[PDB]
């Protein structure tokens, strides 16, 4: 098992990058770990150099060079040399909490998609409310900004093979994000998932309830998928400012209130977002990632790698 | 001023309604309201006959199109039918939204040369209960072409600037990212076309992580897309006040406090219902779960939108 780290990429990076690793050390004693970035900085965090190589480059992805050009031209960023080491096959998989547009180019221009596989999705296990050892996972959450039916229908395929052999959720309900109980493309998408026997199609799920266990595996275009997330992500932090604000003026309840909201919306315990689809594991951190997120992407990464779930995704396809 | 009600349609119907109708009438005492649906319901809650005249109907609206061209005897056809006839200038109804969209488009009409009717409301801005911003379409729609955003972005600009007083009011286009270029196919083209309106003030992209937060006046968007994020910001609100209830009813003032400025903040039918925007006159959908305050707040906004002569420039315009 080895994986490749974009050290560089991260409001806290490399600082929070290395932390991180520094801890699923200890979680997986045998895991080798190459850090891409400027060794000088990188090392400053080192705390331990067991199952630690150093890859120095002093380039990086910029804040912010347009993705594509910048995945082909600067082909010494940190991001860049981790993903080549992937398609190499010196790493089984690379995570970055870098920018999500340049690591989308680097699956799709040197990781590699599985044949058959036209659109990769960028999947997230999600809240489900109460229950902190569930979730769903929904995509494509922004990998493409258009769709069309046939690669929704592949996202219920990828995405109930990630929730059954990654999450252990068996026989996962499938459903399709809509606007009641829809467009030319959910239309479309509604009539192929309802006519696989394969897919434990559940029918249309409503954005009201998606964080209310309505299904193991929603499915949505790019960029309702990102409109979504986001919205959700906006309201819940604007919600939790009203809160602060009120803390910030008995108090011990609202302290607890504001605690308990945090830990319900906290869905990078589960991992990162997944870019699905690619022939190997790749994982995006949230950019404002501190030590733990890491952790828990590596977590994630363990068990695809473990599970062999990207292998079994190439043998269905390809 | 004569306004056809529907007073069959929503939750708490009729109740709800017809004391919504009764404050109205003191703040409007020479409005004239029509109140469609069975008298022997409508009579009970009347608590002052000047000017409520009855249309007795015994037919309510339980498919939208089909049971419009069909049923024309029901509560919310007949008020949509008197619009059109000239015998009402606006009409308002908390029943069901698809009916109301098909009473809306086929019997008032739109007004000549847009192309789709929006779904719009006025939505919340954190900590200014005198702020809002309009966004359209929020599901009149599931489909939409790059030049029906640039109307919407006209529509919405109109009732900002006239019936909400918002001067020179900011357009933001919903999109993926800040970037120009940067978009689905739709957004694409949709930025292009309103950079090149010189009737607007475009603002750019807006995301969806900061709506609440004032980015814009008009923020506008495709039905299906609207849909999407408007219930979703529903959905996850509901889920952060859930969090709080439950932890009432298990210093306990201090969270009920802030359940209640949440709800609060929220609260958005304070400035009317949602309006079918680019119809030959007003037609307001009130929530299904209103009261007579919602209904109040609907009477209101159809005065101004009345008063201001917004749908007349709207033609004009057009």
């Amino acid at each position: 098992m080895k994986i490749a780290v974009d050290a560089m990429g991260g409001d806290n990076a490399p600082q929070a990058i290395v932390e991180g690793v520094m801890l699923a050390k200890q979680d997986f004693p045998d895991i080798e770990f190459q850090l891409y970035g400027k060794e000088a900085e990188i090392k400053k965090y080192i705390t331990d150099e067991k199952n630690i190589t150093i890859i120095h480059t002093d380039e990086k992805i910029a804040s912010d060079d347009e993705p594509v050009k910048a995945i082909r031209r600067k082909k010494t960023a940190s991001m860049v040399l981790a993903a080549q080491a992937v398609k190499n096959g010196e790493a089984d998989a690379i995570f970055s909490a870098g920018n999500t547009g340049a690591l989308l180019a680097a699956g799709l221009f040197i990781v590699g998609r599985i044949k058959n596989v036209e659109r990769p999705g960028l999947m997230s296990t999600l809240p489900v409310m109460g229950e902190p050892d569930k979730g769903f996972d929904m995509l494509d959450l922004g990998a493409n900004a258009d769709n069309k039916p046939e690669h929704l229908v592949q996202y219920a395929v990828l995405g109930s093979f990630y929730a059954e052999k990654v999450r252990n959720v068996q026989n996962p309900r499938v459903g399709l994000l809509n606007n009641g109980t829809g467009s030319e493309l959910t239309k479309k998408a509604f009539e192929l998932l309802a006519a696989d026997e394969t897919i434990n199609f559940v029918g249309n799920v409503e954005a009201r309830e998606l964080l209310n266990g309505v299904a193991d595996v929603v499915v949505t275009d790019g960029f309702t998928g990102n409109a979504v997330l986001k919205s959700i992500e906006g309201t819940a932090m604007n919600m939790m400012s009203l809160l602060k604000t009120a803390i910030l003026s008995g108090a011990l309840l609202l302290k607890n209130a504001l605690h308990g909201m945090k830990d319900e919306m906290d869905y990078s315990k589960h991992g990162g977002a997944v870019l699905f689809g690619l022939k190997a594991p790749v994982i995006k951190t949230h950019g404002a990632t501190g030590p733990d997120a890491v952790r828990y992407t590596i977590r994630q990464i363990h068990t695809m790698l473990e599970t062999q779930v990207v292998p079994q995704l190439v043998e269905y396809y390809e």
